[PDB]
């Protein structure tokens, strides 16, 4: 394939037991390679992250009404896949498809997510350039310098990390056709 | 210009010098904030602090910082430093809580995700004055490089000494952008 492409980029997306990394921890995680017009090139490998019931029955209230709607905290007890597991198979996914220290790391608020991959899946991380292409950059700006754009974005829900994913792909689509001048 | 204090548009940028670039080990020397309006005009400019640090702790960061803060003078301005960190945090959230509501700006800048961790460990309470989000410039730059490469050469680079000047180069970058890379 025209895989290794320099320019290529790698989008993801974490669900987590909450906002502080410093004690909660990953549940599900996602890949999402495209060339750098944003063509969707690979889904990679997606991996529900196996915790007890102790972990999963003791998140914050948003987590457990939130991760419950979506069968999500039912699908980490269903799981016996590891981290060491995921991150072996996400850096090896992430390895074919693009270079070493090239793309960013990509999505919404994506510096969040990346508390997380750099305590927790550190091989993961060195993968990346240290920059982030955070698509939510883009929406504050829309929303000071040109909020009708936002009109054309699209909010369909919050799902599995994979659909998150395309959704913030597809925001920066729009972007790229109404508020960018290519 | 206090006319324009107080609006939800306002943005709060930033920089921050570290001793190095794990927040598990290092500290941070100094901090600058400048506030604009949405329309990218500076409102106004902050008390830029130099965090006093031991010898202990100076001379013993990695060798890029013994350099470039050597080679700035932060180090000097450090030793000089009698500033605690909580006093810095104190002085900036009062700064920025006269130019713009709680929970409105993101936090501004290149790579400001970066610096969001350390304010994150050490700075708490001036943390929660920002929105969750960022407002990254060089996510832009990284869209440039790959949809538009030509508009680089009107950003201008220069040399970092100041934190103020670090963050008056961001600034000046992303009014670039605004002007040859969006539509608006
Ligand atoms: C919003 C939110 C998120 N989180 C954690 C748990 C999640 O795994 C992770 C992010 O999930 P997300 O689906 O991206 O969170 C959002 C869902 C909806 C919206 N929204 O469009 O109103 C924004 C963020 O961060 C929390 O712990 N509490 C919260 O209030
Ligand atoms: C409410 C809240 C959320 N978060 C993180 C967890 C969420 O995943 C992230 C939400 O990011 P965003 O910039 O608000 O919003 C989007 C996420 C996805 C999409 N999308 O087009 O798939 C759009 C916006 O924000 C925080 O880090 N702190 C918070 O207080
Ligand atoms: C680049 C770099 C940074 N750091 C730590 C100490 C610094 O105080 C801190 C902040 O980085 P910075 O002082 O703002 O340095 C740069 C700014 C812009 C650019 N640039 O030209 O893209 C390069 C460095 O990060 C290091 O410890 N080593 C480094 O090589
Ligand atoms: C090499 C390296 C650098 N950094 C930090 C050092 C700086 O603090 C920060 C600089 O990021 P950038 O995206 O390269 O920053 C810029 C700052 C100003 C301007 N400008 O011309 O206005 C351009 C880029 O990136 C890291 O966080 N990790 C690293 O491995």
């Amino acid at each position: 394939h025209m895989a290794g492409n320099d320019s290529n980029l790698i989008w993801l997306d974490l669900e987590m037991t909450g906002l502080e990394p410093v004690e909660d921890v990953i549940l599900e995680i996602a890949i999402i390679i495209t060339d750098s017009e944003l063509n969707i090139l690979a889904q990679g490998p997606i991996f529900a992250i196996s915790q007890t019931d102790d972990v999963l029955d003791n998140m914050n209230p948003w987590c457990i009404e939130h991760h419950g709607k979506s069968g999500l905290t039912q699908r980490c007890r269903d799981s016996e896949v590891s981290l060491a597991h995921a991150t072996k198979e996400s850096l090896a996914f992430v390895q074919e498809w693009v270079p070493q220290g090239k793309s960013p790391m990509c999505g919404n608020s994506i510096g969040q997510d990346r508390r997380f991959i750099n305590k927790y899946m550190p091989d993961f991380e060195d993968h990346f350039h240290y920059r982030n292409l955070d698509v939510s950059t883009i929406k504050e700006l829309a929303k000071r310098w040109k909020p009708e754009v936002l009109e054309s974005v699209v909010k369909t829900g919050a799902h599995l990390a994979l659909d998150a994913i395309k959704e913030s792909i597809a925001e920066l689509k729009v972007y790229r056709e109404l508020f960018f001048k290519l």
